[PDB]
């Protein structure tokens, strides 16, 4: 008798290696994978079970309002109360790839921001953020995920570069709740870097930290602690600046021969609480 743990998950096409354990309340058997539907995130333990409600109508992208959406990519804002099943669902999926995560079942204090990519065969979730709709320390994001099967893709900062426009549409400077994962934190140092490095290319030579905080919702102590590891904090006319060198225009070369998308804030249609 195989009492086995869950090794897998088929979703889609893809059959996926969770990182770490998941709560999911699935009978343990000489089976280790359960499927997981693309579309409503649901789990089933047989491939039958999958196939019948694969078959009944159902909409092709996440329970929320597309309040951003452009040639690449949409962002659905879905609110955690008007829509717990699929939601408990997406942290359920979640926890498979964090090591820590609040209890899954508890949905109702959060918004969570799902994006997706358009094919001509619709969309497909590729990664999404929470927030507290409540946060006494001002976090803009709760936890982050970009789905496995999509990492290394550059969706991941276009979900922190997200999670910063609304913060600038809020008139707020946030900042991702702490601690966070080794991968979440090498991925903001990279957009922190990679936003001032654009910052003193694109709008101004030296700018003052009010200026930065104002244009991007990034915080002091971020700020701060991003000009120091770029070697360019400086003091100019009565207040602390970042300012541009050799190595900023040549990094923001090499980002831009990159040719990586970003967030357009014009198509941002949304409007804070
Ligand atoms: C943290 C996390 C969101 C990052 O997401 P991601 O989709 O991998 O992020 P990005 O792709 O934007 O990261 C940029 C990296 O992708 C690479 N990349 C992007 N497009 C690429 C392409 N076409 N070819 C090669 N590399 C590419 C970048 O070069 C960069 O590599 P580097 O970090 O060594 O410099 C993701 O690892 C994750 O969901 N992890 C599990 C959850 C977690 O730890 N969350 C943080 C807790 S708050
Ligand atoms: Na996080």
């Amino acid at each position: 008798a195989r009492v086995r743990n869950l090794n897998r998950i088929i979703m889609g096409k893809y059959e996926i290696e969770p990182w770490y354990f998941s709560p999911y309340p699935i009978e343990l058997t000489d089976e280790d994978f359960i499927y997981i539907d693309d579309f409503t995130l649901q789990y089933f333990g047989s491939k039958k079970q999958y196939e019948r409600y694969r078959k009944k109508c159902t909409l092709r992208h996440p329970p929320g309002n597309e309040i951003y959406r452009d040639d690449y990519v949409s962002f659905f804002e879905i609110d955690g109360r008007k829509q717990r099943t699929w939601c408990r669902n997406l942290c359920l999926l979640s926890k498979l790839f964090l090591d820590h995560k609040t209890l899954y079942y508890d949905v109702d204090p959060f918004l969570f921001y799902c994006m997706t990519r358009r094919d001509e065969l619709g969309h497909h979730l590729v990664g999404y953020f929470s927030k507290e709709k409540e946060s006494a320390d001002g976090y803009n994001v709760a936890s982050i995920l970009t789905l496995p099967q999509y990492q290394r893709m550059g969706y991941g900062k276009l979900l922190i570069e997200f999670s910063y426009e609304l913060s600038k549409k809020e008139n707020k400077v946030g900042s991702p709740e702490k601690p966070l994962s080794d991968l979440g934190l090498l991925s903001y140092r990279a957009y922190w870097s990679d936003t001032l490095i654009t910052l003193l290319v694109e709008h101004q030579k030296e700018i003052t930290i009010d200026e930065i905080s104002s244009m991007t919702s990034m915080t002091t102590t971020d700020i701060l602690h991003t000009a120091k590891t770029l070697n360019i904090l400086r003091y100019y006319k009565g207040q602390h600046i970042i300012f541009l060198n050799e190595d900023i225009l040549d990094r923001y070369n090499r980002l831009k021969a990159k040719k990586r998308r970003t967030i357009d804030p014009n198509r941002l249609i949304w409007k804070p609480p």
